[PDB]
């Protein structure tokens, strides 16, 4: 099999769908809007439906990195790659399957919204794993559009060539540290990923629609003064700031949602990111590059 049987029920304890070397999990947001109504921060940001996202992932778990924040719950051989084709409708299905699980409580929900569910119609590849690593990313991105869904995409931006190659419908890249010893530190790389991370930023302003998210872990990364060369480097059109989420790391270690106002003002006094919008429930601020304005609303 491509996953080893303990790392497969652990996921599955997860309450992941697996199928290969793909998986799909009901995001929490989902859940919220179902059964209270209740909107994602990308529903508010960028106009997005919550209840029909599907999160997913083409590399559920290779990646190069070793976050801090990563795996709560390295030696794992690469699997032989599906058909892009077959990973699209995968992805589907698993989705399918788990919108099914509401048809018990379709009182508590509404047939409207349920009928809306199980017409997902945005993507949000970034579940688990380094999407760039399965080798018809490109390839798989092209056939969710052609069928009807928008796209996001989050990479660390270490595979230069393939970020780009694709143009989701917006292109977020993780950078959660602002040199070599605080990516070390923190996403536990090698010296050699991080110089291809800062080429990555080199050539983001040539694609459509970007977006930079830096997860911010109180004193391993919160000084954001030291991300702004960065930052302007890569030209992008979107900055979100997050804190970390707790549950090797403690609930202490979350910012607070008005220091994370306070470190988006600074961002904003010291670049030409602009605060544009934030969201308490998830501890987001959202920026927005001066000289590359672009409406966030898809
Ligand atoms: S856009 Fe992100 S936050 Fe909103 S429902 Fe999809 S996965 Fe969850």
């Amino acid at each position: 099999h491509m996953i080893p049987e303990e790392i497969y029920k652990i996921l599955r304890k997860q309450r992941y769908q697996i199928d290969g070397h793909t998986a799909v999990k009901l995001c929490g947001w989902v859940r919220k809007k179902m059964l209270e109504d209740k909107n994602c921060y990308k529903s508010k940001f960028y106009g997005i439906e919550t209840h029909r996202c599907i999160q997913c992932t083409p590399s559920v778990i290779w990646c190069q990195q070793n976050c801090i924040f990563c795996w709560r719950v390295s030696q794992i051989k690469e699997p032989k790659w599906e058909e892009p084709e077959v990973v699209y409708e995968k992805i589907l299905a698993m989705h399918k399957r788990i919108i099914m699980g509401y048809a018990g409580v379709l009182d508590r929900v509404g047939e409207k919204k349920f009928k809306e569910a199980l017409e997902p119609k945005h993507v949000a590849i970034s579940l688990s794993g380094e999407p760039t690593l399965y080798p018809y990313l490109d390839e798989l991105i092209k056939i969710f559009h052609k069928n009807g869904f928008t796209t996001f995409v989050v990479s660390n931006g270490i595979l230069t060539d393939v970020i780009e190659k694709i143009e989701p419908t917006q292109l977020y890249i993780s950078l959660d540290a602002y040199d070599l010893d605080s990516y070390r530190r923190i996403c536990g790389g090698k010296k050699e990923y991080w110089e291809s991370i800062l080429n990555t930023l080199d050539i983001l302003k040539e694609k459509k629609r970007t977006c930079i998210r830096t997860t911010l872990i109180r004193g391993y990364n919160d000084d954001i003064l030291k991300f702004v060369e960065l930052y302007e480097r890569a030209d992008v059109h979107f900055i979100e700031l997050k804190s970390y989420m707790h549950v090797r790391l403690k609930k202490e270690d979350m910012l607070q949602h008005d220091e994370i106002l306070k470190l988006a003002k600074m961002l904003d006094e010291n670049s030409s990111y602009k605060l544009i919008d934030d969201s308490e429930d998830s501890r987001v601020a959202l920026l927005q590059n001066e000289n590359r304005k672009i409406n966030p609303k898809l």
